[PDB]
Formats: structure tokens, C-alpha cells, sequence
């Protein structure tokens, strides 16, 4: 029936976004009952970025210099504080159409739907996944800051992440929704350079049970291996070690396909070994590790939501 | 600040999905205004779909055996019609959520966003192309037939697609809103075989041109070519041929980089006849066809929406 990168349907978030501008700074935040969250920097200049103490680039601010907009209409500030690296503004009317939500702070390999907005205004949606050097390769431009990062099941929106800066190689970093950024990066424009990207491993593996489920078998082969054994080879090609726990995760691809875990791994390392000759494996010329095994049962099911 | 398959936000779209219950058979429905359009093989059992006369089938059909429900409501059939291969549910209330839309019959090589639902509940979204052999390469497992195509335009929804069938090869057919196959297919359960695929040359330019915005720009080369002298190359790969209006639509994308269109044309050439030998391109191992230039412009401009 084929398999596609998809989102979450994005309604949920769309009706959460509003535009927070101080000063000559306008970027996006979300709103949640009657708070509205927002990265701090809001509150700098372009010049403050290099060096800022915000801390005291807060004390010049008042509730009413954050000026909130929910489409055309003007939210009211009745408080602010800064939590981490975000700012939540307290306004005085709940918004209407909060969803059922949580907060999470997801782990490296976790995929996740990103709303790029700007002015408050939603721009499009694609999915994403925190790197192990916990940056993300999303497509933001100036004036995205402040997009989120989530997950649903069923009705509960899980918000992951917000972002708040494009490190000088393109790759982008940002918080989760208590204003704690993923690694080490912090909101300074500065010299902050990514660790490597490892590839995660879990995630191709489950890619290819997709492929497998769909139709696209040529790299099965006749082999298998072990978790060391293999691991020797992941290692080479910048891979993260595989565990008896992703291997535990992968146990209903597993059982649905009947293709042993390690079986699946040996295809793997021939891949690596000896690349795809030209081939391709759901469209792909190279080995996607942006689904989780959870992503491919649930768009192999159909799983839907409120 | 990166590129990445993006769709068009949702919610619109997410708050006109219903469900169409016809006897045993349950699909998607598009509730817009006071009129629920879905596939109109939701009156075919599976035993029918060899060999179906619609005429006939419908015949024993009455407003009351169609069953429509939105979320948790049910909504009063109170008259239907087939409108080539898809009917018309005529309901009694307007859907309050009804966006700003048109019904549009796009061209191949045109882009849009598909909202995957299964019982009326939207699962996820994912930007597909019609491809030139009028296919498109979704993600569609049974009962996501009414699942449709869009665009949005800032706050109009142009709807342009829905989902109607799978061939014996793992793509998709469907039709347009006014329930038009696009392509030679028919909502029969018959020997259909797609023809050639080729590939979308004008959006693979587009894409290039995004790459180099994007710094990705080793395959820019010291050469230039003709429309004629490329074509001669694209015939040989499957290319699509580029026109003239082509070269005119990526006159935006060609101003703002400063390399000319043909010279793009001769770094797509070598592409082609010397591969990526192993590198990337905005990620991908091999020559994505499925942004047009006006994808490009938006998403590296950040265009939003009501
Ligand atoms: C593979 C999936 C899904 O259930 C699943 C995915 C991943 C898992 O880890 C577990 C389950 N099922 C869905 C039902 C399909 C039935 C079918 C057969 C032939 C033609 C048309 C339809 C057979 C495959
Ligand atoms: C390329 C895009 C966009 O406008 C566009 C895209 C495709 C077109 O066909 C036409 C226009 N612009 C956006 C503004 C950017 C300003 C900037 C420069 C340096 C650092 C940060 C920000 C420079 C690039």
C-alpha cells in the first residue's frame, strides 16, 4: 500500500500557534490554557545575541511590551517569567481550542512532526528526528523561531520541542517545552559546532521491515548475525550500537514479518558493506533512519485520532 | 536554514473528514458546505469491484442506507447523486468547519499534500506529485478511499485529488472532486498497468536550485547546454522534456541564484550520466522530482497562510 515520511495532521498545533513580538523581535509561541510560551530571545536585539544576559535584558521588560497576537486579535499580558531558555507570557483568556497535551522530553533516535510557522501563522509540516548529537535537520528560516515540535496519540498532544537557533553548518537546535535545550547548545550566537551524526540504527532496521511489508525485498539475504558481530561493522559507519533493548523493540516487526532481528541486521551489513549498487529501497537511494519502529506499525496499521 | 518535504498544514482539510458507511463497505467522505463527497465504489462489495455497473448498483440505494457520521455525530442524508466516479451525499446541515475552497484538475509534474484518514479519522499527512503516467506514489492501506489531495493558497483550499485505487504494483489512482480519474483508470478491479514513469525535470531543476540556496553546490560545473542538446540526455534517462515555459517558470529561482537555467540544465546532465558517486543532495542519494518551483520558493521564503 506504500510508505511515505508523514506527519501528524497538524490542526491540533495550528489552532495553538500565536505571534509574540518585543521590541523589533517578532517570532512564534504557543498557546496553552492561558499561557503562552515563547523562546527567551525573544527579548534581543540581533546585537545582544552574541553576548546576551537575560537576566537583565529582562528586567527592562513589562507585561505589556510583549505584545500577543492570536490571528487578528490581540492577546492581554497579565504576567511573564522566564523558565530556562523559554518565556511564558500569562494571559488573561484560556485558549479556546487548547487540546489535550503534555510536555515530554523525547530521546535521541525519536521522531516527531515539526509546524513550521511564521508570524504566528502556520507555513507548512514534516517529520523529524532528534539526532544523537541532538540537533535536527529541519527547514527554518529567520522568523521561525518559536515552531514546535510534537507527537499525538490518539487525542493528547505531547510537545517536544520548540525552536531557537540554526548552528553556522545548518542544522538546527532548540528546547523542549521547560526551556531545556537538547545536548549543548545554548541561545548565543556563538562558536557551538555538532558532534557526529551517528546514524540510528533501530530506526533503518525498522525501515526495512517496512520495505519488506511493502514489497521491496532485494536485500534480503542468506545470512545472519550477532549484536557484537554486527555491532564491529556498525561502529565502522558511524552507526549507533544496537541493544537487546532495539532488538526487544523490533520483536513485532519481527514476528509480523518473520525475519529474525538478526537476520534483518545481516541484510544491514551488506548494505553497509557493499551499498545499493544503484537500487533503492522504498524510493530511497540510502538508508532512511528517520522512522521509528513505532512510526512504521503505525502507518502499517493505520492508526488514527480525536 | 535546510530544506525538507513539507505539507501544507492540515486543519482545514481535518475538520471536513467524515465517514461513509454504505452496507459493509466504511471509506472517507469530504464534507464542504451540505454536500459529503466519497468514492462511489462505497456501494460495491468486494465480490463487485470485478466487474461493477454503478447505474445499477445504486438503484438499490437510498439516502438512508448511506451513513454519515462526523466524529461522534451523525449527520441526515437527505439526498445523493453520482457525479461520474464519485457521489454526492446531499446532507441537511452545512459543515460549519466548511474552509474558503475551489475544486481544481491539476496537470503531472503538480505537487500537493494528501491527508491519509481511515474511518474519517485523519491518520497523516505527506506531499505527494501526479505523477506523468497519472499515478501518484502514496501511502493508502483499505479503507483510506476518500482520503484527498490539496493545495492551499493562504486561506483557500484547492482541492484536487481523491483516493480511489491501488494497482497490482503498489501505486495509487484516484480522481479529481468532480470525480474524474486522472489517467486512463477506472475504479474497477481489472488488468491496469501504469505506464512509464518518468521523472518530473522542470521540479528536479527546482530542487537543484534549492540546493545551492541551501549550500549543498558541488555539482555545479563550468558547462552550459541547449534545450535540444539536454533533451537528447533526458530521452535517454526518462526525463520529461524541458520547454521553453519551463526555462520561463524557473526564471525566478534562476534570477535570485545568478546561474542561468541552461547551466543548471548541464550540471543535471552530468548528474545523470555520472551519478552522485556516493555523495548528497539536501539529504538524498538521489534526484528528488517531487518539488515544483513554486514549492521552492515558497518553502525558502516562507509563504503562510489564514
Ligand atoms: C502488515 C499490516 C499491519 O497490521 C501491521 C503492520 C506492522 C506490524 O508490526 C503489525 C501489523 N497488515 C494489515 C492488514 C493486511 C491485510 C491485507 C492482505 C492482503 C491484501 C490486502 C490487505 C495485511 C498486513
Ligand atoms: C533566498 C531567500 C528567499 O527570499 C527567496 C527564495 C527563492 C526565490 O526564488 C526568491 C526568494 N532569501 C531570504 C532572505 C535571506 C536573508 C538572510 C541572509 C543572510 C543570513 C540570514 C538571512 C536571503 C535569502
Amino acid at each position: 500500500s506504500g510508505f511515505r515520511k508523514m506527519a501528524f495532521p497538524s490542526g491540533k498545533v495550528e489552532g495553538c500557534m500565536v505571534q509574540v513580538t518585543c521590541g523589533t523581535t517578532t517570532l512564534n509561541g504557543l498557546w496553552l490554557d492561558d499561557v503562552v510560551y515563547c523562546p527567551r530571545h525573544v527579548i534581543c536585539t540581533s546585537e545582544d545575541m552574541l553576548n546576551p544576559n537575560y537576566e537583565d535584558l529582562l528586567i527592562r521588560k513589562s507585561n505589556h511590551n510583549f505584545l500577543v497576537q492570536a490571528g487578528n486579535v490581540q492577546l492581554r499580558v497579565i504576567g511573564h517569567s522566564m523558565q530556562n531558555c523559554v518565556l511564558k507570557l500569562k494571559v488573561d483568556t484560556a485558549n479556546p481550542k487548547t487540546p489535550k497535551y503534555k510536555f515530554v522530553r523525547i530521546q535521541p533516535g525519536q521522531t516527531f512532526s515539526v509546524l513550521a510557522c511564521y508570524n504566528g501563522s502556520p507555513s507548512g509540516v514534516y517529520q523529524c528526528a532528534m539526532r544523537p548529537n541532538f540537533t535536527i535537520k529541519g527547514s527554518f528560516l529567520n522568523g521561525s523561531c518559536g515552531s514546535v515540535g510534537f507527537n499525538i496519540d490518539y487525542d493528547c498532544v505531547s510537545f517536544c520541542y520548540m525552536h531557537h537557533m540554526e548552528l553556522p553548518t545548518g542544522v538546527h537546535a532548540g528546547t523542549d517545552l521547560e526551556g531545556n535545550f537538547y545536548g549543548p547548545f545554548v541561545d548565543r550566537q556563538t562558536a557551538q559546532a555538532a558532534g557526529t551524526d551517528t546514524t540510528i540504527t533501530v530506526n533503518v532496521l525498522a525501515w526495512l521491515y517496512a520495505a519488506v511489508i511493502n514489497g521491496d525485498r532485494w536485500f534480503l539475504n542468506r545470512f545472519t548475525t550477532t549484536l557484537n558481530d554486527f555491532n564491529l561493522v556498525a561502529m565502522k559507519y558511524n552507526y549507533e550500537p544496537l541493544t537487546q533493548d532495539h532488538v526487544d523493540i523490533l520483536g513485532p516487526l519481527s514476528a509480523q514479518t518473520g525475519i529474525a532481528v538478526l537476520d534483518m541486521c545481516a541484510s544491514l551489513k551488506e548494505l553497509l558493506q557493499n551499498g545499493m549498487n544503484g537500487r533503492t529501497i522504498l524510493g530511497s537511494a540510502l538508508l532512511e533512519d528517520e522512522f521509528t519502529p513505532f512510526d512504521v506499525v503505525r502507518q502499517c496499521s493505520g492508526v488514527t485520532f480525536q
